[PDB]
């Protein structure tokens, strides 16, 4: 689906212009969407400066975009309801070369469009061009693609399909709306010849014998051991014993020796791009309540030497023994190296011990609340519709609390969960201002895979507004002060606004598929950030 022509690619970063008649949603959702090019691929950005082709976004009627370079400069258009990393993408993909993948030179192998069902004027979608026009860049036809419609695409009644698969089942996966395919990216690189990215900065799963570069430093007591998944209930989390003799964690055991003794797990050097880091990984710790999982970098110390040493965080054993999720933010705008430390406490006590695996690091922030639903796959089937689970309360940086409910089984739209924010009352909500206003909200369900261009994590995006209110609250503002908006809670001492967000966020079968719901868990990411800046 990628055109042909050489002179219609562009020369990163592609310069472009934000227009003032997008609403401030909009301008952080294109952002947002320019952060998930810049992870994914080499694709790149820059503010206009006056150059002589450039992308300027829009608000007119619908969702649309010139396929490839225009000389003279182009428009993106994103409408009502186009403001979601999936669209602005699907967009910038038209921009950057790419047709939908219905239109295709093979595509009457794969799919049957049914002319007479679609509403006038958006047939052209639906066109197929010769290969004079477009290349295939060497892959198959992609039913999981980005740039391919869902069956139900300008159709003139709401029960028969525009578009639909020639083998039935795949039906139920053409028009994907969470993020790239895998052979998306691989077509984007072949076009622009991205080898790298400019943002995922290091990954590790260990389940190579090189350990991903890592080195154990010989200051410490003793080593992390490179384990084997073999032995009964100890599996690794890349695989969770899927594969027989193939999935490597690292361990270090704290039952035996002396208390306070340690080792060190230490990376390769790294060369930071940006200013802030995130620092993802998976763990476990089945020991003493005692033992400690410690992080730290050792950075240049301007001689070019990699010495000094910094402590960023500390992780501990509760009583849930089943991996865990943690992130941990870095600040360095010199070469270093990350490092664990474990170390025993009560060995007397401790039949187990400190796990690793699945280690990512982005030059992104990182999300600033993350919840685990456990037992997912059974609080699924255990749970009426309209019964609701809620969030722990998290923190912005501006200090703002706030929280998300869950409704596992959406009463508004079965077969689908529903997913929504509210705002929590705080420690500091005396001093904020409020109603919240420009505040842009981002929740990501989490495709647990450890390279971050295998994520098809689904994410929402939206802007709290004085237009939010609803008639429960005399017609007042959601965003309003939760004390006196929201209802008490025996959960966290915790007032809760009205929440808002979306019924049908995702389907129960797509939830199902890829690694959503990897251990039978469940992982939400939320951001809450101030956007009034971009105005
Ligand atoms: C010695 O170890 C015990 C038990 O620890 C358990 O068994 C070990 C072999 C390991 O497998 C451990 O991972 C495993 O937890 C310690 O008992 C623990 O003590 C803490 C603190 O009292 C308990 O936490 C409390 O839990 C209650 C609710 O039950 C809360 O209300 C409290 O706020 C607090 O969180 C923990 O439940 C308890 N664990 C168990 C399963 O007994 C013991 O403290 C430890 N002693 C020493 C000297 O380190
Ligand atoms: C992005 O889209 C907008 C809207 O299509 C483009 O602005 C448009 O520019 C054209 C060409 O100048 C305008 O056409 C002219 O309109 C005047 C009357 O306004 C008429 O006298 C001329 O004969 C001609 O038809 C068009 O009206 C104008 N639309 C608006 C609303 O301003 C814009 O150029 C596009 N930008 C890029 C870089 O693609
Ligand atoms: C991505 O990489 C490929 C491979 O390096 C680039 O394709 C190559 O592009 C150059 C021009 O930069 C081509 O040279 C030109 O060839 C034409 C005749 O085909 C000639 O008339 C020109 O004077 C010039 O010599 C080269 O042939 C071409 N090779 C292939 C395999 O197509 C491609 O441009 C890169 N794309 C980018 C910039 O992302
Ligand atoms: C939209 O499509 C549905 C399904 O084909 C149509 O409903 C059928 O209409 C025929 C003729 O009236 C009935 O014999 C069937 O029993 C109907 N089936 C269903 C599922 O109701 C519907 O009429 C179409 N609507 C439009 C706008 O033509
Ligand atoms: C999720 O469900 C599993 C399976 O029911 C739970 O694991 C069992 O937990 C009970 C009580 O601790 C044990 O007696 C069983 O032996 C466990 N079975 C297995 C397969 O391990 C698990 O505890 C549940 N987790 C949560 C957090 O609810
Ligand atoms: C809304 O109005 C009703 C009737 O005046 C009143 O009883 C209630 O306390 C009001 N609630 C709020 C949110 O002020
Ligand atoms: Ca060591
Ligand atoms: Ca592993
Ligand atoms: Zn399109």
């Amino acid at each position: 689906n990628g055109l042909r022509d050489p002179n219609t690619r562009w020369t990163f970063p592609i310069p472009y212009i934000l227009a003032d008649n997008l609403g401030l949603n909009a301008k952080g959702a294109i952002l947002y969407a320019f952060e998930m090019f810049r992870l994914k691929s080499c694709v790149d950005f820059k503010p206009y400066e006056g150059e002589s082709s450039y992308i300027i976004f829009q608000q007119f009627d619908g969702c649309w975009s010139e396929v490839g370079d225009q000389h003279v400069g182009q428009n993106i258009s994103i409408g009502q309801g186009c403001a979601y990393k999936a669209i602005i993408e699907h967009e910038i993909l038209h921009a950057l070369g790419f047709y939908h993948e219905q239109s295709r030179t093979d595509r009457d192998d794969y799919v049957n469009i049914w002319w007479d069902q679609i509403l006038s004027g958006y047939q052209h979608n639906f066109d197929t061009y010769d290969d004079s026009l477009i290349t295939d860049l060497n892959t198959p036809y992609d039913y999981e693609s980005l740039m391919h419609y869902q069956p139900f695409s300008f159709n003139k009644n709401a029960s028969v399909p525009t578009i639909t698969a020639k083998i039935p089942e795949f039906n139920s996966i053409i028009g994907q709306r969470l993020d790239f395919s895998a052979i998306d990216l691989e077509r984007l690189n072949r076009m622009y010849n991205c080898t790298t990215t400019h943002t995922l900065l290091d990954h590790c799963t260990f389940e190579k014998a090189n350990i991903c570069g890592m080195i154990q430093g010989t200051r410490d007591d003793t080593d992390w051991a490179h384990q084997d998944s073999a032995q009964a209930g100890e599996v690794d989390h890349t695989l969770l014993g899927q594969c027989t003799g193939a999935g490597y964690f690292m361990q270090f055991s704290t039952s035996s020796g002396s208390a306070e003794e340690a080792a060190l797990l230490e990376s390769r050097i790294l060369y930071p791009k940006r200013k802030q880091q995130c620092l993802q990984f998976f763990y476990k710790m089945t020991g003493s309540p005692s033992d400690r999982l410690v992080v730290w970098v050792r950075r240049d110390d301007s001689t070019g030497n990699v010495r000094k040493l910094v402590k960023v965080q500390t992780f501990q054993g509760d009583d849930d023994h089943n991996w865990k999720i943690a992130h941990v933010v870095l600040k360095e705008e010199q070469k270093f190296r990350y490092l664990f430390q474990g170390t025993k406490g009560d060995p007397q006590n401790s039949t187990g011990g400190i796990y690793l695996d699945d280690i990512t690091l982005t030059e992104t922030p990182c999300p600033t609340g993350v919840w685990t639903v456990r037992n997912f796959s059974q609080v699924l089937e255990n749970t009426s519709k309209g019964d609701k689970l809620q969030s722990p309360r998290f923190y912005n940086s501006e200090g703002y609390g706030f929280g998300v409910t869950l409704y596992p089984n959406s009463r508004e739209s079965s077969g689908y969960l529903r997913l929504a924010f509210h705002v929590c009352s705080g420690e500091n909500d005396a001093i904020l201002e409020w109603p919240v206003e420009n505040r842009q909200v981002i929740i990501t369900i989490l495709d647990q895979e450890p390279d971050v261009r295998n994520r098809m994590s689904s994410s929402m995006v939206f802007t709290t507004s004085k237009s939010h209110t609803s008639p429960a609250i005399n017609d007042t503002v959601i965003w309003d002060r939760p004390s006196r908006v929201g209802t008490y809670h025996t959960d966290c001492n915790c007032f809760r606004s009205i929440d808002l967000g979306w019924s049908g966020f995702i389907s129960h079968q797509m939830l199902k598929r890829r690694s959503f719901l990897k251990n039978d868990d469940l992982i939400i990411f939320v951001d809450f950030e101030d956007i009034t800046h971009l105005s």
